[PDB]
């Protein structure tokens, strides 16, 4: 997370940490609890290559990474079949926990948006995670969960920004319809926030608008953060999630 | 270049080295002389972002990188407008030298293939460059130009190979029609060879079949080297090159 | 700490962490509370060059580094005047805290040994710290305080061990009288443990026998851990510490 | 080498490169040809630990490192028996080549100084090598042999300089009698120059005053380059070299 601050303990109960086996269970991506037994994440965190289920653990909301770990095994990794790169799209995946979680006030699910949902240019949206604090700048220990309010940038506006200082023809779509933009040069998601949530408050309800996917660097001029647009994958999510 | 050997001094007269300004004019990509004033390379070497022309130099065929440098300025960088990532495709670019080169026996152009040329399996093809000798293994000093004979793999066989050990749906094309596959677990191109040529001997004539583009690592099981298919961009090349 | 385990919360109340100002107050050396207002450490942690007092903080006993920091400023850094490198010796320093600490059961001083105490082989001795778990292997997050029981080696034997597989003449003393040896190929102190304590239980009292100083790597054959022998510097320590 | 320039082809015929076996025969230290079958170097380049003779090669004068390698095996590594660290001293070693070299105008021996030879300030002295061009700044390819004219500083003035901004007592000798100082903030030897020569022109004859040994960084204020004083080891050199 670029800019913003350490999240209050009561905020973002759906935030999860994805862990890889090694010298320690290291954080590699974020995610969100969307059902007591399901985690929503980015496909690029777990693919396109198939990896061993035993080498993965899920960690529920934690104020400080690694401090009070209670690691959860995964029974299934479901990666969107259209996925191979974040720039092509379909950067979405589902993790089925071996067991459902005991939902509380401090740890509970995020609401997915309705199929119609549009996120207008400049809505109140927040991105959260334990990712880098800037380009090649790690989140320092004790690794607090960070948050940052990010402005929505309309797809066409965002796509035109990606063409500034680039050779790509104006007629060539970089920001696809299954993608969403948010952030600026002071507020953004970064490496390590991938797979984590972009939540917008709509009519007093927090809705997950996006999944942290890609971009050119973090908080770079004319390069807003690119998110997987959740509404585009609602049917695919609902085929697996009750 | 993974496998193969140091190229004889009389071989590959069209091979060029792309140099970036810094503590020294460092090699970052390969290229090929296709006309006395034109270099063919990969778009990912010079894009998608526009960089300063002054920060780039072209070095003609050199036995050992850096030892007998005679650097050449560039007046134009022409990147295919469809390009943004090597995985999407259109990974091709043209560099116009400020001045034409004095063509000789040791330094001369490569022949582009006719539109009809397919390059089927069994064809004798060679990849050249000063790139990595294996994954995260730099070409050691004195940096000799290397070559490796690589087997051609049918696009469909290659696409199926890229689906092995991956979540990507079989109906999702990874290796596109504008791409070409070459290499195996002992013979391949690697980081630093990008932009360079894949040449095939057809009826006693060396034809540039491909441009080193991408792949998953270097000489990895079920991951052949992926090349930009030159024949697909002949009309675009001919719009700029006489 | 090589080998051993995470220390119980009730053990080693005198253990301190030395912190350097940067992106975060990073651990760089250990130390020990020898008086409510004095920290004993290694001179190589703070010298031979004079550094800014404002760039240093002391952290009292912490179960997990960085997680519950209450940083303490220093008013004086007193480095043994004989010191320039750990291999020559006099690798000892004193830090005067700006304020005395409120001593409790969980955080209190270690006892210095009497001048007569030699610590022969067979003495139960423990070395503690947040240093590397092996050669070029950092202590993983959440960074627990580790301990390891180490066997003492009599000086002349340790000096002769340092000559094995080395060109240094047998008559040339490597391990000096102001030094103490402890550890083997499974149990040792390592980078980041420097300045921290080696404590031995003598007549039901924990005495600080040494200060983690140097060695050739960590737990390497014929290279035991070298400590500054506390008894040798008692007069110098008493010139500053009540 | 910090400052100075690329050496002319006719200069420093005695300069050698020490090579270690790995992905390539990599330069790790310099040396000097003092006899057709003997190389003078620093003990720290080859010790204090004993390494395999097969893992070492000597490369004679080369304008550009790695370009025209003709590596030479070594039959004996003789390290001064007083050596363990460069800060203590006796940082000198001898390499006996398996075969003598065919001496020419481009490749020949350096003259050792007479025992009476003091090299006072004002004497024209050069240090040569393929080492770093500054602190953490590698010599760029094609790796030319560099030279730098360095001012001699008297030992007591140099000793006092090493005490500036350090805790070490003024009565504690850092720069020993078996050492020699040269260089300033614009001229110095650096990592990779170690073992190489410091030569002074005395009565039309080039004499090797020193062996690159140590210092605190490269071209740092109040930290001149420290050399092993050759005159101090003439008897030891003469035990082995005719
Ligand atoms: N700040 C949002 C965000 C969140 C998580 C991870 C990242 C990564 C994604 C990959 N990274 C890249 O630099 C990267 C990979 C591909 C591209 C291009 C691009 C681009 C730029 C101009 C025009 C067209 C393009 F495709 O950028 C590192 C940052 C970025
Ligand atoms: N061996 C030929 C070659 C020549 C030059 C440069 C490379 C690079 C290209 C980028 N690299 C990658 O590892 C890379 C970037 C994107 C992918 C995927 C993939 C993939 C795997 C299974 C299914 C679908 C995929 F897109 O791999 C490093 C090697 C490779
Ligand atoms: N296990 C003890 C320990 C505790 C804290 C920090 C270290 C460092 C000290 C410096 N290191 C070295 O490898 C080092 C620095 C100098 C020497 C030599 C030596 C030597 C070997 C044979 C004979 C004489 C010697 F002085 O080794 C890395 C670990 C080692
Ligand atoms: N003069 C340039 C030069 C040439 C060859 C090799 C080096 C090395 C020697 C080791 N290095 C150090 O930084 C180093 C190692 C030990 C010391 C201290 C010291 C010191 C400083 C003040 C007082 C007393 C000291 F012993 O410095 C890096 C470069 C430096």
């Amino acid at each position: 997370i670029v800019g913003g601050q350490e999240a209050p303990r009561s905020k973002w109960p759906w935030q999860v940490s994805l862990r890889v086996h090694g010298p320690y269970w290291m954080h590699f991506c974020g995610g969100s609890l969307i059902h007591p037994q399901w985690v929503l994440t980015a496909a690029h965190c777990v693919g396109p290559d198939v990896k061993d289920l035993a080498a993965l653990r899920v960690q529920l909301r934690e104020q400080h990474l690694y401090y009070q770990d209670q690691l959860l095994p995964v029974s299934r990794i479901i990666v969107h079949p259209q996925f191979y790169t974040a720039q092509i799209g379909a950067d979405i995946a589902l993790l089925e926990l071996e067991e459902p979680v005991k939902v509380s006030s401090h740890v509970h699910t995020v609401t997915l948006p309705p199929a119609s949902e549009t996120f207008p240019p400049g809505m109140p949206c927040w991105v959260t995670g334990w990712g880098d604090v800037d380009n090649d700048e790690r989140l320092p220990p004790p690794f607090p969960l960070k948050q940052v309010k990010v402005p929505i940038m309309e797809n066409h506006i965002c796509d035109a920004k990606y063409h500034l200082g680039a050779y790509t023809g104006d007629d060539v779509r970089i920001v696809r319809d299954d993608m969403l933009c948010a952030g600026n040069t002071r507020r953004d998601s970064c490496q390590g926030d991938s797979g984590g949530p972009l939540v917008c408050k709509v009519n007093g309800t927090w809705l997950q608008a996006g999944v942290v996917s890609w971009g050119e660097g973090c908080a770079q001029p004319n390069r807003p953060g690119i998110y997987t647009r959740v509404t585009y994958y609602l049917d695919w999510i609902h085929h697996y999630v009750p």
